[PDB]
């Protein structure tokens, strides 16, 4: 909802300022949303590019060409790792992230400092808006700095999560979590100061008034002297007349606050997107339980890898140079050994589809209509030649 | 955030101080960071690295030459290994890891010490800032020492976790759980300060007020002597008209922090990447269960160890030699018994393949349709050659 | 951080004293501390030394000389386990070890009187440190004793976990628990003082004022003639008129310490990096379960077995003649009964390989291509003769 | 840190006197020590001595000559059990365990009257002391009889675990441990003196003041007299005006060690290097599972019994006769049935190897290429014939 009009200029979209106050407040202040954010780099960043050919609009087999050599080294002296790494961290913070490719490398973009430009759109009367390019300033708008525009059509734009309220607007999922972040903050800080202003006594003595205060004074040194140290441990206790002695523990059961602080690791990490246990936080357990961990991890990649993936290739192929109408532009998970599960149930799933392709071959039916049936799954298909395997005899 | 220029030298990107204060508090002076960076080293530094060759951007089997002698060796006395640990340990400590080769010898220089020199990038206008080359120091910036420049493609920079606010460098992980680390040495502190601080009386006697005082320490080296130990045992107490005896002990409620310091281990642990049970560290149970070693072990791995690996392997390969556009710089971890579940998976996967490839064949399909169609997982792509291994017949 | 520099001597970097007090104080006092240790020491002084050869820079079969007798008998009358257990436990205590071999014998050294000279690095400019020699002086350094030096390319440095802040030093894993050590040890003083100054009463007799004393003491003289003894039980006792009795137990629930006591253990055993039913603590529990131990002794191996053997063999290998550039020093773990499992498993999986290459070798492909894509995972190796194993039929 | 020098004599190292106190203190005073050193003695002293050769380095069959028979009867009436035995013990009480052959018989020497002489080593400066032999007095060192000297090359000298500040002796593993056998002597003590010192009355009663203390004797004489024993039980009590009767009886709560006693047997239990259910010491629970028997048996095996067999055989080693550079002293158990569950898994491992092996000939490789390729676990290394054991066809 940042929509304004330039009385000398196109209408451009602003950006907001948070990413700064985000970065310092959770990433760097915070355990939980550090750890998550941290696995998710590490998870996200490891796929490659390739080529997949289109048959009928159908995908199938890959292949490779000199074109993906920028993908493979985006700069001098760096890895696509790198790029994966920056582009995730700029979506987490600030929701949009921001590429523009320069003599043959990728220079990274700023996101709170790139503005997106607009244009009114005509049919009459007006729908919407036009995107058009993009505008960047060195140190923000207020900098004085000259600034420097691109074209729409040689910027890469990564917007995962689709802000509603706008039509070309990334959006951060560490916004719904600030009130969970500021509570386990102010539960820690609360925490804390229980040893910095916090007293801890253990036998609290009450004084005859006919008493005098230097007596008092040197009773208690000597007090002190004979029932200090685990060497004076285990003796008695002689009181004058007149006299009290109580024990007195303390309230070391308060700063215990495990049934919110689960609930917020709970939010923080469902808002991540990311099991707990694959994060390793404890919520309201004594620890997190790993007799489970197969399920969570099928949950995290299948549910987020594969979509955060596609969409990523999807935004970078529009930059790279055009094949055609049947090539485009995709990842390969194949020597990932985070998958490895998934390979073998795919590699299952083919055997037991070889077994009953060889089954209905050797019934005596058309190898095409065999291979259609099963690739389709409609037995109406087969075609039978005439002949069969077995001998059949006129009885 | 650290960028300064000056009046009469190239712009430079600034290092923080914590190196040495981390170091020297948590490193040297806690249980559960030595424990998680231990760890990590000991399973971190077994890698090797070979030469993989890569064919139509699909990778391939790997070969050895005469160039990775300057890896094996990186220093004289020295062994891959004594590089890695010492690259782990940099990294986890700064976030940053500088070498350099020096007349055919890997050298380290100090993180605290090294600066990058930047300048400016022109398109017009200013579009970030280049990467030109390094600058150390010994004994520190202000030392006064000679500074010594060098070019970024004759030094390897390894930064695993980017810093969003910083143009080039990394963070270290062990910044955001400072909390919990200086509570666990406050709690320790309190636990410490019980035995030299506080007092614990068996027996608690009050006197009558007209008792003469000479009379009562008479009274009470008696009964010291008499009630002493183990051997003066199970006796009886004759108390004179107007005594009175207490028994009051102390507390140990107080001196309990199962549940936070459980937590604060569960959560040291996760940001240090590293599941609880593997590291050993009991928290908020009686001890820990070695009965999701497997899963755990798996998580590790998948989780941390491979992408660290890649990353390394992507750094070191700056400088060396350019063998061509399509040999490229790779680990090497067949012999690390670390792994061995994961090779015997493999196993199995490839020879449910070899199963599935021989069944499509025996059926009557072309060979490198069969391969193709394992390789890609798309039946389309088989081709019959228009025989059988079944003698059919026409009745 | 020892650096200092001497008037008319190279700069040499000290050597501290906590050698001699945690020998003193942690391995002749602590129990824990003692087991891990001696589990430490049985377990990894059992391996030997071979020559393994290597072919394109990869592992293949070892072979024995002549140049290893050495090894095999360190000096007159003595074996190789004498030698890693000197080592372990210098590693252990001091954090360094220090061999040297003069006329065909190994003489130890005692760490803490070695000391490491170093010079200064010119490229121009200074980078660091470089090593040259030892230095060794006899009883300390105060001792008076006339020093004799050494130099780098004959003595065995073994320096497992390096110091981050220093060049050539070396770190004991003993450090961070010093105050776990302490607390323990407190702890056990504690409850030992409660049989030395703790009294056990059992009857509390309270007399009427109008008492003669010599009456009370022949009335308390009855009393325990008739009550005492396991044969004067379950009697009765008759009171004069104006006296009380009250019966009194103890606090013996006060000498539990564990819900802390378990946590000291575990702490030990964590920075040990040995799981703590190896040891066979029981930690917050009444005794430890053995039903995991599988798991426990694969965890042990795997993550500290194999790098600290590795680590020594490559620390050894540098004072050994130089076979060439493809023979290296490797440790042989083929007759040693800790690790039948694993030897089960390799034995497992290359079974499962041989019988893929078997049924690949069955479908009528090329030999050197099968096993090629069997050691690489590749199937696009795969060439194909053209010839089938079982007869193809034109129908 | 027992270094001496004599006015007139070589330097001799001292050994302290902790022999007899620990014999007569702890092993003869204690139940868990005792049971402890029971089982390792008779776990341990069923091994045999055969002579092993090496081929090329690796171990192979072994054979016997007629070089034993001093082995199997150590002396005249004994066994070699008798002399393991007490080797065994004599490690375990003092740490060391000294043997001699006197005209062709094993004589044992008292650990507390043997000295070791040394000589200092010259490379120029001192750099350590050498060994040079033995002496020993009968009585004692003060018993003034004559000394008899020795070599270091006809003494057996047994000692498995190094003393960090002894430059040659051994240590014993019961010293770190004597906090724990005092506390459960005290523990035992006090449990003791209830039975000695505690009374236990079952009826307490008050009397009127005014009450005739002959009548209070006639009353107490009849109730006891009508209300004694079972047989006059259940009945009714009759109190005069002004007499009361309470029940008070023994608080058996204070005697209760529990937690305490089965920590510090435990702790004991980890010393010795046993796990607790071999033993049989109840730790904490009611009773001891025997379900883990199997783990705590090939824990014990593996950690503990094949390391002692391995430094006893290599001590023994030395006084025995040159046979050459490739035959040594090695110990034979496979006629012991603690170790029956080691073989099995060796016979299965065997049976693996021997399908692997049959399977890879039958595909057509060389045979000898294919037992090298089992014995290093390398697929490199196999070499095909050329042949195939299938009737391939060219369609």
């Amino acid at each position: 909802p940042r929509i304004q009009q330039t009385l000398a200029g196109p209408s451009t979209e602003l950006a907001p300022d948070t990413f700064v106050g985000l970065a310092t407040q959770a990433y760097q202040a915070n355990g939980p949303v550090f750890a998550c954010m941290l696995v998710r780099q590490l998870v996200f960043s490891s796929v490659r590019f390739r080529w997949q050919r289109l048959r009928d609009g159908k995908p199938s087999d890959t292949f490779g060409s000199g074109d993906l050599q920028i993908l493979e080294t985006p700069w001098k002296g760096g890895t696509t790792q790198d790029m994966l790494s920056r582009m995730i961290q700029d979506a987490d913070l600030a929701g949009n992230s921001y590429w523009t490719i320069v003599d043959g490398e990728f220079v990274r973009m700023r996101p709170d400092w790139v503005d997106v430009v607009v244009e009114e759109r005509m049919v009459g009367g007006q729908l919407g808006w036009r995107k058009v390019g993009y505008l960047y300033t060195e140190g923000g708008r207020q900098s004085g700095n000259e600034p420097v525009g691109f074209l729409a059509e040689d910027v890469v734009h990564f917007a995962p999560i689709p802000d509603p309220l706008a039509s070309y607007r990334g959006m951060s999922w560490l916004t719904p979590i600030l009130r969970e972040i500021r509570a386990d903050q102010a539960m820690s800080k609360h925490q804390a100061k229980f040893f910095d202003n916090g007293a801890t006594v253990n036998l609290v003595i009450k004084h005859n008034p006919m008493a005098d205060p230097a007596a008092v004074k040197k009773w208690a040194d000597e007090v002190n002297s004979k029932h200090a140290g685990v060497d004076n441990a285990w003796k008695n206790l002689n009181l004058y007349p007149g006299a009290d002695a109580e024990v007195v523990g303390s309230n070391l059961q308060e700063i215990d606050f495990k049934n919110v602080r689960g609930g917020g690791e709970t939010r923080i990490a469902a808002a991540a997107g990311v099991p707990p246990v694959i994060v390793g936080l404890s919520e309201g357990l004594a620890a997190a339980t790993y007799s489970n961990y197969g399920q969570a991890r099928r949950r995290l990649a299948d549910g987020t890898a594969h979509p955060l993936w596609q969409n990523l290739s999807g935004c970078i192929g529009h930059v790279m140079p055009d094949m055609g109408p049947d090539v485009r532009l995709w990842y390969d998970a194949d020597d990932v050994p985070f998958l490895r599960e998934d390979e073998k149930d795919a590699a299952d799933i083919q055997k037991v589809r070889a077994e009953t392709i060889n089954t209905l071959i050797t019934a005596g039916y058309e190898p095409d209509s065999v291979v259609a049936a099963v690739n389709s799954g409609d037995l109406r298909l087969l075609k039978h030649t005439g002949l069969t395997s077995v001998q059949l005899l006129p009885p």
